[PDB]
Formats: C-alpha cells, sequence, structure tokens
C-alpha cells in the first residue's frame, strides 16, 4: 500500500513509455508527414516526400538528423497526466458502464459497456492532453530547416502561438472524430481479439514469440480500421493556425468530404503502413527494454 511503491511504479512506467515513444519517433515523424503533408503551408506539392524512404532520406539533410524527433517531448511528458487521470477516471468509468453485467450471459451489453467505458476514459483524458497530441503533431508537420524558418520552435511556442491566434478551440482541433476514433480502435481490437482466441490459440501455450506476434496483429488491424478517423482528425489539426479563405475544412464533415474528393478515398491511408510500423516497433521497444 506504500505511497513509495506506487510512485516509483507510476515513474517507471512514464520512463518506459519516453523510452518506446521516443525509440519509434522517426518513424512516426514519417507517418505524420506523409499523413498531413497535404494541409501543409510549408511544403508545396512538388516538394512533398515521395514516400517512407524519400522521406526518411530527406529529412535529415533538409532540416537535420535531430529534426526525426521533432515534436517529441509531448510524446515522453503525455503519460503523467493521462495516468493520473486514469487513477481518478478509468475504474469508475468501468464500474459504471459495466457494474452488474454479465459477461458470459450477456455478451453485447458487455460489449457496449466495454466500449463507452474506454470511450469516456479516452474523451476525459483527451479533455486534459489534447493540446499535448495537438502539438506533437504541429510540431511534426514543421519543415522548417533552421530557427528562422521554423513555423513553432517548440512544445510551448506552439501551444501558446496557436492560442492566441484561435483560443482553446484551436488546441482541441478534431477532437470529436478523435473520440470517435478511440471507439472504433477499441471496437476493432476486441472485436478482433475476441475471435481470434478462439482459432488457433487454445489456453495460450504457444511460443512467446507466436504470442507477441498475435497481439502485434490484433494491434495492427485495429489501427488500420479506425485508420481513417486518425487522418482527418490530424488534417482537422492543421487548420489551427489559419484564417479566412485560407481554411482548408470548415469541419468535420467538410473534411471527410474534401479528402475523399480532393484526394480520393485511398488518401485516408496516406502514411498507414509506416503507422504500422511505428505500432510494431514501439512494442519491440518495450520488450527489449523490460529486458535489461
Ligand atoms: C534531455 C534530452 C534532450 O536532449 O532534450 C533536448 C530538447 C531540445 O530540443 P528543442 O527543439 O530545442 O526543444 C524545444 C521543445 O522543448 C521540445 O520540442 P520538440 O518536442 O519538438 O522536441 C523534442 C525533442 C525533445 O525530446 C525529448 O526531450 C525526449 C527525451 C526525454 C527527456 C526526458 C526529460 C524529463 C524531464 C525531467 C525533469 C522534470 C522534473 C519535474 O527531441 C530532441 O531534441 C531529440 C532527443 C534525442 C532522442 C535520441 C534518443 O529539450 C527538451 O525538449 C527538454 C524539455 C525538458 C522537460
Ligand atoms: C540523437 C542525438 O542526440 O544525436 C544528435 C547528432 C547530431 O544531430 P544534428 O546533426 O541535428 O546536430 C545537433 C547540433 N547541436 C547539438 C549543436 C544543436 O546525431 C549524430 O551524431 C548521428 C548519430 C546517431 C546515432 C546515435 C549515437
Ligand atoms: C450498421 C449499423 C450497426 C449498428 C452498430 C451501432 C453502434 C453501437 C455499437 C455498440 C454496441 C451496442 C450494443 C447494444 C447493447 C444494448 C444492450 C442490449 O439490450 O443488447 C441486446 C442484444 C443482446 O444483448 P446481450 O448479448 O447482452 O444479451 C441479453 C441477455 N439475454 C439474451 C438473456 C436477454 O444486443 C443486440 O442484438 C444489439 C447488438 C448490436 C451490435
Ligand atoms: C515540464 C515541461 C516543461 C516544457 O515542456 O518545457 C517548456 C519550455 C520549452 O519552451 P519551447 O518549447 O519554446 O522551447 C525552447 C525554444 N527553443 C527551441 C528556442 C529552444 O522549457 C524551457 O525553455 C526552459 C525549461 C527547461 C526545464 C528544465
Ligand atoms: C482516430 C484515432 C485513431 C484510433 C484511436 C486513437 C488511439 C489508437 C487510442 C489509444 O489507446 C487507448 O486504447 C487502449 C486499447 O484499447 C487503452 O488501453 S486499455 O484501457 O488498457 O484497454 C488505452 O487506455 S489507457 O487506459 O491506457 O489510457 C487507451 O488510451 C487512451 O484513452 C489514451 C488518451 C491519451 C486518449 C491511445 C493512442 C495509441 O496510439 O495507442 C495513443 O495516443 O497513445 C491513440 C492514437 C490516436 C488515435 C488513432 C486517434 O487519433
Ligand atoms: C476485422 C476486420 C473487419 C474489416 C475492416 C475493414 C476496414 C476498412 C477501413 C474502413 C475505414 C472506416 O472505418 N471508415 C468509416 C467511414 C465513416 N464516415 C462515413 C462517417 O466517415
Ligand atoms: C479495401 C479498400 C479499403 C479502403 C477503404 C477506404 C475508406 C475511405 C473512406 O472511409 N472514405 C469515406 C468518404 C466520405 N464520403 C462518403 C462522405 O464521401
Amino acid at each position: 500500500d506504500q505511497a513509495l511503491s506506487f510512485l516509483k511504479d507510476f515513474l517507471a512506467g512514464g520512463v518506459a513509455a519516453a523510452i518506446s515513444k521516443t525509440a519509434v519517433a522517426p518513424i512516426e515523424r514519417v507517418k505524420l508527414l506523409l499523413q498531413v503533408q497535404h494541409a501543409s503551408k510549408q511544403i508545396s506539392a512538388e516538394k512533398q516526400y515521395k514516400g517512407i524512404i524519400d522521406c526518411v532520406v530527406r529529412i535529415p539533410k533538409e532540416q537535420g538528423f535531430l529534426s526525426f524527433w521533432r515534436g517529441n517531448l509531448a510524446n515522453v511528458i503525455r503519460y503523467f497526466p493521462t495516468q493520473a487521470l486514469n487513477f481518478a477516471f478509468k475504474d469508475k468509468y468501468k464500474q459504471i458502464f459495466l457494474g452488474g453485467v454479465d459477461r458470459h450471459k450477456q455478451f453485447w451489453r458487455y460489449f457496449a459497456g466495454n466500449l463507452a467505458s474506454g470511450g469516456a476514459a479516452g474523451a476525459t483524458s483527451l479533455c486534459f492532453v489534447y493540446p499535448l497530441d495537438f502539438a506533437r503533431t504541429r510540431l511534426a508537420a514543421d519543415v522548417g530547416k533552421g530557427a528562422a524558418q521554423r513555423e513553432f520552435t517548440g512544445l510551448g511556442n506552439c501551444i501558446t502561438k496557436i492560442f492566441k491566434s484561435d483560443g482553446l478551440r484551436g488546441l482541441y482541433q478534431g477532437f470529436n472524430v478523435s473520440v470517435q476514433g478511440i471507439i472504433i480502435y477499441r471496437a476493432a481490437y476486441f472485436g478482433v481479439y475476441d475471435t481470434a482466441k478462439g482459432m488457433l490459440p487454445d489456453p495460450k501455450n504457444v511460443h512467446i514469440i507466436v504470442s507477441w506476434m498475435i497481439a502485434q496483429t490484433v494491434t495492427a488491424v485495429a489501427g488500420l480500421v479506425s485508420y481513417p478517423f486518425d487522418t482527418v482528425r490530424r488534417r482537422m489539426m492543421m487548420q489551427s493556425g489559419r484564417k479566412g479563405a485560407d481554411i482548408m475544412y470548415t469541419g468535420t464533415v467538410d473534411c471527410w468530404r474534401k479528402i475523399a474528393k480532393d484526394e480520393g478515398p485511398k488518401a485516408f491511408f496516406k502514411g498507414a503502413w509506416s503507422n504500422v510500423l511505428r505500432g510494431m516497433g514501439g512494442a519491440f521497444v518495450l520488450v527489449l527494454y523490460d529486458e535489461i
């Protein structure tokens, strides 16, 4: 019950999360650039990154090797407020949406309860940490080659600059679709894993390896299914700071339509492969980390 033990666990978790996310930040930046460069003010269509390889080879000489971690501070910080918030809300939402439900005799009522609980805890946390996700994205998208060409010079600068021009709404652009995404993601994750645990994995006796790959596969699939929601989310974040006729999307719905009509249905998955890689590498660093 030691408050000390709890603090130690809390910090250790924050350290682990900070290491894995920092580790895959380069590939995450590529994912973000490909996903949002269409809505960038600095990237002309001619200078757009042609892909992962074209992207990884260009940013070092274009903006400096260190720029691979541009916007990563938000990544190492988010964990703390996020987990602090879960400590006060997470279990309460579970009790609220799942209390009294028999998991075995009421599959769907349980399923829905699970989604509402995850969705409620996620939206609640985001009410506080979303600006961090916002800045992580806007900084990642910034391709300035030096302090003078930087659209934002850092986490604090991004948040303050946007706040001054758009107020709070600017820092929360894309909030709603992100929550929809959280629910779709959770629905796909549990839906797949559920169907999975049935076929091929009897009382999990298989090697740790296959047991890991399977967990990664469920994550990748859940990430793909909800990816479109992530793309309009980030594209909306790119609107903050813009004014008048400069605004590409007037709302989430307008965003969905615009992307579909101006870029094509496949465009919703720009960066999706990079995202799959990012997720895998992230999980691989944690195991690599826990073993040291
Ligand atoms: C439209 C979308 C896409 C689909 C939904 C989300 C996540 C995948 C959704 C996700 O992560 C969520 O899903 C997990 C799996 O079901 C769930 O774990 S569980 O409780 O153990 O089941 C996490 O819960 S928490 O308890 O740890 O807090 C939950 O985190 C949140 O609620 C984090 C808030 C900051 C939002 C977190 C996250 C991640 O990459 O994994 C993260 O930022 O770290 C999001 C990335 C952004 C999108 C991508 C959003 O743009
Ligand atoms: C277990 C595998 C199931 C197969 C899943 C196949 C996913 C293909 C990705 C679909 C992307 C998606 O969700 N778009 C929802 C559009 C919703 N609106 C119209 C409101 O914008």
